């Protein structure tokens, strides 16, 4: 009767609010492993571009104003660029 | 009466089934952005980690005289920058 589908649908719904509860701290844990990943990936960039600053400098350094440094140079440019 | 509350909880209960839905797309695209993140990581690892062997080699070399100055320079510029980038992996 009305009582008992009034019932099943609270029930179903309270059961649905849960899982809303728990999808939502899911989320949030989530938006927090992004956030570290992200946090690590501007500190790893950065040293990557400094040893990419540091190669392109050196190979305008070497060309007006490089023997052994000019081969370490270009190996380090190799490892840099490569695709795997 | 009965048929009106059946009918305004009846709404509240497909309007969260479609919110459960949502979070759920939410949830497949976060799995995603975590997944590229440690792909880009893994990549970005294995070059730092082929920087280091070249690094230590070429050092080994020089150190063990097996050259008959500016190269030694930029080898201990690169070592000190492969070691801050190990110094942040805690920070």
């Amino acid at each position: 009767g009305p009582l008992g589908s009034l019932v099943a649908i609270q029930a179903e719904l309270t059961k649905s609010q849960e899982t809303i509860g728990s999808l939502n701290e899911e989320i949030e844990q989530y938006k927090g492993t992004v956030s570290t990943l992200e946090i690590e990936r501007e500190f790893y960039f950065n040293k990557l571009r400094d040893i990419e600053i540091l190669v392109h400098t050196t190979q305008d350094l070497i060309n007006e104003g490089g023997g052994a440094l000019l081969r370490f140079v270009k190996k380090v440019e190799s490892i840099l660029y490569a695709t795997a």
